[PDB]
């Protein structure tokens, strides 16, 4: 996250970090044994940490727990980003308390000018590289898709969103990969893409969960 603040120990209690032997991408909670996160961030060999703050230091409230199985979206396509969304189911349910708490699918889709919350451990500048250790957190509108078209030509797709600021300096960046973007306090989006991290006219692109509840509630319901 560049330009954003530090959240606060567990008060974004859906957030996780994947960790392939390093954190890589972030994830959202979603109930006790899935986790969404983007397809762009699948490896295998994942685990899932839950209830942290400083990622680098075990500060008592973690939990971290093995994935079992991983599924992409049936349509994602890794060259223009269509469809960057995933399910990771965990091999042993969540404890859910008030550090580690899962959030709400969308039932409805967010509207432009809606302020969202961005989370991550990702890039916190836009030239050069700084990783905190400590969870950030930026707010964020949501952007018309007039404007989204107009700063990606070609490349908005009905299933991304842009959220940002057309000025620069606050953004979402690498490593943010696969976090939340939570709106009215539902999952709104996932970290995808963008270019560069908070540059002016390149707002971040989000993916928009709210196209793929059936397909997550049907997943979960079978697996
Ligand atoms: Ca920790």
């Amino acid at each position: 996250i560049v330009g954003g603040y530090t959240c606060g120990a567990n008060t974004v209690p859906y957030q996780v970090s994947l960790n392939s032997g390093y954190h890589f991408c972030g994830g959202s909670l979603i109930n006790s044994q899935w986790v969404v996160s983007a397809a762009h961030c699948y490896k295998s060999g994942i685990q899932v940490r839950l209830g942290e703050d400083n990622i680098n230091v075990v500060e008592g409230n973690e939990q971290f727990i093995s994935a079992s199985k991983s599924i992409v979206h049936p349509s994602y396509n890794s060259n223009t980003l269509n469809n960057d969304i995933m399910l990771i189911k965990l091999k042993s349910a969540a404890s859910l308390n008030s550090r580690v708490a899962s959030i709400s699918l969308p039932t409805s889709c967010a509207s432009a000018g809606t302020q969202c919350l961005i989370s991550g451990w990702g890039n916190t500048k836009s030239s050069g590289t700084s990783y905190p250790d400590v969870l950030k957190c930026l707010k964020a509108p949501i952007l018309s898709d007039s404007s989204c078209k107009s700063a990606y030509p070609g490349q908005i797709t009905s299933n991304m969103f842009c959220a940002g600021y057309l000025e620069g300096g606050k953004d979402s960046c690498q490593g943010d990969s696969g976090g939340p973007v939570v709106c009215s306090g539902k999952l709104q989006g996932i970290v995808s893409w963008g270019s560069g991290c908070a540059q002016k006219n390149k707002p971040g692109v989000y993916t928009k969960v709210c196209n793929y509840v059936s397909w997550i509630k049907q997943t979960i319901a079978s697996n």
